[PDB]
Order: C-alpha cells, then structure tokens, then sequence
C-alpha cells in the first residue's frame, strides 16, 4: 500500500547519515534531530532538508541568522534518539559548543557545518529547507551513524 | 577552506545509501547511480534526490512518464560502478525488470519505488528532483550499501 506506515517502512530500507540541527537564543539550546540531510550543490555551498510542517521546533530556528549542522558519530545512537523528543532535554549528556553567529554544534560529531537559509519549498506534508554553506569543520577519527529500518549502525566491511 | 575540493571531502563524509534510477526507452535501458535519495513527504508520497546540472544522461529521464528506483545492496559495489560509469554498458552484469510503464529495477534489491516527477528545484550546480511515488514494493530485507568517502561500505 501507500499507507504512511507502509511507506515509512519501506523508506527504512534505504540508509543514511543523521544530524543534529541546533542553535542558541538567549543561551538556551534549540534543536532537532534529521536524517533527510542531502548535500546539494558545490558552487555555490548549499545542502537541504526535509521537516515536518507540524514541527513545533523548526519555527523557533527558522527564522535565526545561523544554524549548525553536525553529522553525528557512531556513538551518537542515544543522543539521536534524545535530540528527537517531544519533551526532555534534547541535549541530555552532550557536549555543545556555540558559535558567535548562535549556531550550535555537537562535540565528537564527524561533520560540523555552519549554515543559513536559502530557500524553503513546501513538498506535501514537509518543507525542504535548502541552506548555504559557510563553514566546515571535519573530525577524520569519528566514523558516522547510520539510520537503517528503525535502528542506528555503525560502518563496518 | 570553502572550494568545490573542501566542500567533496566535507560532504563525503556523509553517509548514504545508493539507488539505481532507471528506465527504458525504445528497448535500450538508461540509469545512473545517485547517493543523495531522500524520503520527503508520507502523504502525498514524496521523495527526492539531487542531479548534477550538467548532467547528459538526466535529459534522457527527466522527461519519461515514470522511472524506477531501487535501493542497491551490499553486493551492488561493483553495481554502483557501473552504473555511474560515463562509458559502457551501465547495465552490464545485473539482473533487471523492465515495467509496462518504462520504469526499470535491479532483482535482488530490498525496495522498488516507482515514480513520476512531481517538482524541479534549482540548487546551485545541482537540481533537488522531487518525485511523487506511485507504487513501492519491499522484496526482502536485503542489507544495504552505503557509500562513504569515497568507498562503498556494508553495515556492520
Ligand atoms: C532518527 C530520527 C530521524 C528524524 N528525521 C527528521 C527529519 O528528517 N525531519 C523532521 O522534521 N523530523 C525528523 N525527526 C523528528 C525530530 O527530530 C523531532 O522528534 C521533532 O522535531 C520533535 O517534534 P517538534 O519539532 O514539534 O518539537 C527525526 C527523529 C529521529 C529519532
Ligand atoms: C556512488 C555514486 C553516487 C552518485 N550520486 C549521484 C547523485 O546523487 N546525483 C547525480 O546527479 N550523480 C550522481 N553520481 C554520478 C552518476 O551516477 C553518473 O556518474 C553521472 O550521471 C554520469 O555523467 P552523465 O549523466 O553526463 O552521463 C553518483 C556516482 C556514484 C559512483
């Protein structure tokens, strides 16, 4: 079926990296978690999402001059799991740090990138959210986590 | 350090699943290789990828009724190859099905998605595809390959 529980199953099968999306305002952490990240573009830098238009979380960061984007590690599968939820702290026993633009990053991540929106394109039931690169940050020694039918896995072979 | 170099080694390090994205025309399958698959929407049913602007083999697809996209498995290293290979038989050595509809799939791959155009994003030197699903089969659960600087990966 077409179902949205058929579809998200099937839509597990295909595998990927998740990020943390946060940044401070009036030094409170605001994020979220996303595994729709694609990189876009080159010339010029620019990447995209996709986010729930029933977020409750993306209007708090929306419209803030700087986001940061950290590609999490392979230890990362609990605070994945944490930077999703609906109440709690999203940043339970994570080491943060925040830029002067107001983006936050996630210490121990494989892939910082300081970001800004570019554009926002409704797309059914999410928005995709292109964003423009300005700054990387690259730790070579963590691998990344994988989002896979509902679990989170290291690389292996 | 902002350069289209940079920026490949920072985006590398992103971790993805492959899919094949195929179909036929005039009795000759046509495909590539794409790392940038994401699921969009649940209703209406959307997912999305990112073509290279510069592209020859999109023009090919961009304008079919309907392709086919299939999640590769970890046997599919060499698969993913040759399906991005700008010469040769992109085909050559895989098992496919060919639909009524044109849409084309790889055998022995966890997830057939059909689909259709739904939206063309500009984006840089790349265009966002967004694809409405028309139908989605899970074959089995094949487990996947992902692609990862530079190196096709198996889950551990
Ligand atoms: C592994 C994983 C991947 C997720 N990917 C996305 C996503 O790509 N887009 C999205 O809007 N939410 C995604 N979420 C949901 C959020 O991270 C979070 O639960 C949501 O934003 C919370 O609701 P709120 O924004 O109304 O506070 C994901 C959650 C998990 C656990
Ligand atoms: C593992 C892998 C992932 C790729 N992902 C994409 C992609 O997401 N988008 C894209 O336009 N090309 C991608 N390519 C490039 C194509 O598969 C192919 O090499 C390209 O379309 C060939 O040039 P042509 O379209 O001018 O024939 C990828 C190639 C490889 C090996």
């Amino acid at each position: 079926d077409l179902s949205p529980t058929s579809l998200r199953e099937a839509f597990g099968h295909f595998p990927s990296g998740v990020i943390a999306i946060a940044a401070e305002v009036d030094g409170t952490r605001v994020g979220l978690a996303a595994s729709t990240f694609v990189p876009v573009s080159l010339e010029p830098p620019l990447v995209a999402f996709a986010v729930q238009n029933s977020s409750t979380t993306w209007p708090k960061l929306k419209d803030l001059p700087s986001l940061g984007i950290s590609v999490l590690g392979e230890a990362h599968d609990t605070a994945a799991r944490t930077l999703a939820a609906k109440t709690g702290d999203r940043f339970a026993g994570l080491e943060t740090e925040s830029r002067d633009s107001g983006a936050v990053f996630i210490n121990g991540t494989s892939v910082w990138l300081e970001s800004a929106i570019e554009q926002l394109v409704p797309a059914g039931d999410h928005t995709i959210v292109v964003l423009r690169v300005s700054d990387i940050v690259i730790n070579e020694a963590v691998p990344p986590i994988v989002f896979h039918r509902s679990a989170f896995r290291k690389l292996g072979a």
